[PDB]
């Protein structure tokens, strides 16, 4: 039906929020700290000296375990 | 369609797991450091010592801002 048509649409916008915001292909799994945005995988974290939301110094990536991962 | 019922219990299940373990109300938003289980809302994480998850200890809380809140 048409629903199902807007729920593939709503399944695929969540499923892109999840994935880096850099690279767009792998899964959010790290935090810019102090900011806390949370916003890309390990391996685009690695490679950015500041946040790309805010801008903000990155001192350091937090690792997260998230239950949806 | 049968489809449409997969599809919303596809999406309330991903909506679910994005509840605090805790209080299964507010919308998960914090980690505990140094570990990283990212598990409860702020409100649940500000009291307890050891993960819930690993039982390691908690040296701190870490808010995160996720693109799916
Ligand atoms: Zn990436
Ligand atoms: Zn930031
Ligand atoms: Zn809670
Ligand atoms: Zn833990």
């Amino acid at each position: 039906s048409q629903q199902t048509r807007v729920l593939q649409e709503k399944l695929r916008k969540l499923k892109e929020a999840m994935l880096c915001m850099v690279c767009c292909e792998e899964e959010i799994n790290s935090t810019f700290c102090p900011c806390g945005h949370t916003v890309c995988c390990e391996s685009c974290a690695a490679q950015l000296q500041s946040c790309p939301v805010c801008r903000s110094r990155v001192e350091h990536v937090q690792h997260v375990y998230l239950p949806t991962h």
